[PDB]
């Protein structure tokens, strides 16, 4: 057949209400240290827009949710990233809490390639070191054979 | 620049109809062994609410979907977990099948840290063992040099 | 307690408009090489329906989105896969661009088992090779002890 395990998916998040099927239109998102209350600025962590060229621009919290339920900045849809896993709290436009998640971690595709590069390197180092160890061993075995023959 | 590969996302699932843009309001979800029919109780696997403190309480199937398309128990939104990947079947409030997926596996963030801890330990064990092997080898090399000198 | 880190989730994607809370009804999706414009056929990559038995049938682009926001072929909901991470562009029924994502990578559960099998094998090979190296070393140590005793 063929091995094909990458699924066509929608990576752009949408945020909807908790009790009705509606977007959190003009809602607010706060992002903080895991297992903390991110509405408290002391718990907040840096958030960045990732631009199309892959650069990052730090922005202020809260994140804003549009009528589609999507995060926007300056009238445009944006992808927001952090360095680490994080807590999140979502509020609706009336200031009522929609949701709270203590620990959220979704990696974008760059993390997968970084990890794959790291793994590749690691395995090469171990295998290279094993091969070098075997070469040291076979040289020793040869020295031993020579000694044995020397002494009868 | 900065490396930031954690994307702000919405980890709370929503369940919607297959032919119209609507929540599966008062729908039902069944969870079972991979590649099985989970409506059959003999194929069902334990499901648990994961509470805010991280504890688990086993609950009965089906899981219930509210007007927002979100899983609820006892009038509150809940996160449901299983130990293993699983099949899932979704029915609407009229008893009509909405969807069936044979094999679903989404890990929450705790799995990532468990795996990272396991990896860290593993690599340390291999590297420690390599270093110990090299130390054994260099001691042997030294014994061999001494022998060589002894016998001319 | 119990370790349960598989979260009940909805793996079937839905595609919604960018400025209103609505499905991209009768929309179109194009899938291509990462960081390319997938509306250009020269940038497109093979897309396949993954059938219930796990087989694959290649289909033509664009992918079509129904009134629910879900991908359909021949009047039925389908799961679409590619071999590699990919770019994606979404258009609405009027030909207006809804979204563009340069690099999308979501693995279905089969990738996790392939990777787990590969990891298991790898670690077994390294550990087996370490054990064999130690056995070579202990045999050498024994030969050295014998030599030492022979020569005083």
């Amino acid at each position: 057949d063929i091995t094909a395990n990458v699924v066509v998916s929608n990576p752009r998040p949408i945020f909807t209400e908790s009790r009705s099927f509606k977007a959190v239109a003009n809602g607010k998102i706060y992002i903080g240290q895991i297992d903390t209350d991110p509405v408290n600025p002391a718990n907040q962590i840096p958030v960045y827009i990732e631009n199309e060229d892959g650069s990052h621009v730090q922005i202020t919290q809260p994140l804003i949710i549009n009528a589609a339920g999507k995060i926007v900045y300056n009238g445009q849809l944006v992808k927001i990233v952090t360095v680490q896993g994080h807590s999140m709290a979502i509020y609706d436009a009336n200031g009522s809490q929609v949701d709270y998640i203590a620990n959220v971690l979704k990696y974008d595709p760059d993390q997968y390639s970084i990890e794959a590069d790291k793994k590749f390197k690691l395995i090469k180092q171990i295998e290279d070191k094993i091969e070098e160890i075997l070469s040291k061993i076979y040289h020793i075995e040869n020295e031993i054979a020579r000694i044995k023959k020397l002494i009868g």
